[PDB]
């Protein structure tokens, strides 16, 4: 049966980017019902002894929705930090150069792709077969997880859940208190 | 250009089941929302004089998104009432006995569609072209305004904007509210 990660820093520590009543939800029960749900959900099929990874990259209605939504949130947590933040670092800060010439372009880039992100959905840095950067959207539980050859770098979940607490309909708020939060540490080993 | 609706009651009118501070971002700020992007859309181009519902019927992308948001909305605000909730009367209570054999089954049903109503979605009560009555769901701006055959009776928004602020994360909660507030004269008039 798979079991909900513990949250990387104390449910205190995204203060005050993310606050500990969101991170009490979002993870306390959003990520735990997915994980609940899956359980229920795999006995008696092809997904019984799979992990995580296999399943979401096999299946398809109820099982993908939640083994997807429990990989999505804990790449989400990883993606944050209390100590992150500010200005990207080693291999990633150059291929973000590389790929839009500065920071501020990649950015803005980001930010355009996130708040146009209609209903539930995830923006993702991803890095490509050709190793170059790029930013994805998926809606729902879908993810580059699955993309043959694509390989996930750092997400940000803008189902409603994650901000509304904190800043209600204004996304481009909850996403300064994400660039506040970036873990470039976590990108730069997805990266290398 | 198009304009917000008025709620058909007082903010405070569908308390304590939707509560005055959900009524003011959902309604004047969601709702408004997608009438201002709708009319930053449409200058200039073919959707420019028609009516809304011309619009939702013939566009895709982000004309679509607002046009069919705004029309799902003004119709959700209709499909609550300060005065309505408690049990079906008229045609629309005998319709439902057709189809779900009792109220109390037609509830577990659409209580039943709405909680697995994956993501940013809509859970509808509609007349389907044999005159009998279904309910769909339909995700993030889809309705069934542009199924042929199909008529929408009643409609319960399952965005979380519409109800994170007052039930956080529990759906059935939210669908409790809902039944305590469901306008069976809208829908009788729908219907008819
Ligand atoms: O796990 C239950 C099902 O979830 C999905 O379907 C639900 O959510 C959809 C919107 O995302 C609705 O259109 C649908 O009516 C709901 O049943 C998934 O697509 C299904 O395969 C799952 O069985
Ligand atoms: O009007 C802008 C676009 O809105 C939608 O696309 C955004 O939201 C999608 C998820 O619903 C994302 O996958 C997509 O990347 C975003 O741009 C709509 O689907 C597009 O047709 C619109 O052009
Ligand atoms: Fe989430
Ligand atoms: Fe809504």
């Amino acid at each position: 049966a798979f079991e909900l990660p513990s949250l990387p820093y104390a449910i205190d520590a995204l203060e005050p980017h993310i606050s500990k009543e969101t991170l009490e939800f979002h993870h306390g029960k959003h990520h735990n019902t997915y994980v609940v749900k899956l359980n229920g959900l795999i006995p008696g099929t092809k997904f019984e002894n799979k992990s995580l990874e296999e399943i979401v990259c096999s299946s398809d209605g109820g099982v993908f929705n939640n083994a997807a939504q429990i990989w999505n949130h804990t790449f989400y947590w990883n993606s944050l930090s209390p100590n992150g933040g500010g200005a990207p670092t080693g291999a990633v800060a150059d291929a973000i150069n590389a790929k839009w010439g500065s920071f501020d372009a990649f950015k803005e880039a980001l930010n355009d792709k996130a708040v146009n992100n209609f209903g539930s959905s995830w923006t993702w840095l991803v890095k490509l077969a050709d190793g170059s950067l790029d930013i994805v959207n998926t809606s729902n539980a879908a993810t580059p997880l699955t993309d043959d050859g694509v390989t996930p770098i750092l997400t940000v979940d803008l189902w409603e859940h994650a901000y509304y607490i904190d800043y209600r309909n204004v996304r481009p708020d909850y996403l300064k208190g994400f660039w506040s939060l970036v873990n470039w540490e976590f990108a730069n080993a997805n990266f290398a």
